[PDB]
């Protein structure tokens, strides 16, 4: 199916043999504070996920709360750089950096990170694509927008995704460095979120690997009527349908559980 | 989609609004023994499953071990009848009887059970279809066979299923009383089991509701390489793909978990 491999510095990801699991490592400060406690705790969680079946570590320090502190750019670099340096040293796994800021990604790669995960799809700081250009890394372009005016959800999603790919390409990014994401949980009502799930397969005609990020999200809450810590089965279900719909990556909190489900789908869908 | 409802005595099952969960109640004696302990324990488990989201209780006393006792027909009636009588009295839910024996089903319905679940698809005791005829109950016809010679798995499965439907129809069973089951885990290698999963959708052209029974099965074990008590995620995955492939029933051990997954799929597939 894919006639190429995802090239990340010393690591090489195969897009055909199995659904690739991206482990979420949330590194967002809950107060102003680098210290051993945090970095150490991030490493052990990364190690856990590696043990549990993860193929990628997604380090993000921009989660949007509640309970998280507002962090300025130069502050996020000081916080997120040490995290990257230690994890990539003790956890032999490619790391993505979950940011939409250009100067953050720059420093994250320099500090040893391999993939950019942009939740704004180069739209917030188009500069980020140039950083993606230079260091020649894979960049994940997520569907997002600043409003919810959709004529036709899927058609508009695909349009926005292409506007992103354009910015990427014009800055220098090769096709083989581009991953797409429907941005489930972003600027979509619970109903649109469902629709986008139901119609994921359409993104495949763009010709890029697709990554899905639905782990624990509110729309699962809305359907199942369940708080964030009780959305494993919901998440599960989304991961299954996402894989049946042709996704190549899933970005999840429950690496152990999700990994077995991804494995069971791969067998069934014949991956 | 379905222009009718599944009619079970006092209960009425809608085949369009949600994937219907069948709770497994295993009532197979592990030694020669009716007594309060057993019947009481079966009731509390039935109640649990009702609380957990089950829409049907499948009482079977013919599970094939290891550790279960060989039980003669007149012995199984004495054991399984009390179970039925108590459960249907204290658990307001339709009950199916998991047998391929004709005289068992007869007595099970008489004792208050609403659906027949035949793992041999009327092939073992065609008489069973006449019992299904008389009491006018829904009967589940499972794919099964006494050998593994398949020219073409799906085509042969569909053929066998029709041979079953024929026996059913000739004995008197109405179309609206027929449910089909691919018999995952029966006379199928782990590879065929997967194939049958991957191609489930084909059974839909027969025009009957399809029930899926994959809970905890060995082929999940073989893929995931995990013992029977660690196949929740595997099972999950099968249930998801089964629903995406158009199933209307799932027959499972982990009612709580599976119910949330079924619920999340229904939302996504728009049921
Ligand atoms: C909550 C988040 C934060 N970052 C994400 N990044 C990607 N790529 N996809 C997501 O769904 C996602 N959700
Ligand atoms: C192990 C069992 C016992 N009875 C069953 N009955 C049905 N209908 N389907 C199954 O998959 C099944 N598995």
């Amino acid at each position: 199916k894919w006639d190429y491999d995802l090239r990340c510095g010393e690591y090489t990801l195969n897009l055909n043999e199995k659904t690739l699991i991206m482990g979420i490592l949330n590194v967002t400060p809950d107060s102003f504070s680098g210290s051993y406690n945090e970095v150490d705790a991030a490493v052990r969680h990364a190690k856990e996920m590696r043990d549990e079946g993860a193929h990628i570590i997604d380090i993000g320090g921009e989660s949007t709360r509640p309970g998280f502190a507002k962090v300025s750019v130069e502050e996020e670099i000081k916080r997120v750089v040490p995290m990257i340096q230690a994890v990539s040293k003790e956890v032999k796994l490619p790391i993505s950096i979950d940011t939409y800021k250009a100067e953050v990604a720059k420093q994250a790669i320099e500090a040893g990170a391999h993939i950019i995960n942009d939740i704004w799809g180069a739209k917030a700081e188009p500069k980020i694509a140039e950083v993606a250009a230079h260091y020649d890394v894979p960049i994940i372009l997520m569907h997002n927008r600043d409003n919810m005016n959709y004529r036709n959800l899927m058609a508009d999603m695909i349009a926005d995704l292409y506007d992103s790919i354009k910015i990427a390409k014009d800055a220098g990014v090769r096709d083989e460095n581009i991953i797409l994401d429907p941005g489930i949980g972003f600027a979509k009502t619970p109903e649109q979120n469902l629709e986008a799930m139901r119609n994921l397969e359409q993104l495949n005609v763009l010709g890029y690997p697709v990554l899905l990020g639905t782990s624990r999200k509110s729309f699962i809450g809305h359907v199942l009527d369940l708080p964030v810590e009780e959305r494993l089965e919901g998440t599960g279900a989304t991961v299954c349908l996402g894989i049946e719909k042709g996704c190549e990556f899933v970005r999840v909190h429950d690496v152990k559980e999700m990994s077995r489900m991804a494995k069971m789908m791969d067998a069934m869908i014949g991956k």
